């Protein structure tokens, strides 16, 4: 629920393969 410092508007969260989750086209981790 807290932004990783990445986005996924156009390009998914590379950090989503770790612990982030694209959420509202921003990467939110928990």
């Amino acid at each position: 629920g807290f932004p990783c410092g990445e986005s996924c508007v156009y390009i998914p969260c590379f950090t989503a393969a770790i612990g982030c989750s694209c959420k509202s086209k921003v990467c939110y981790k928990n």
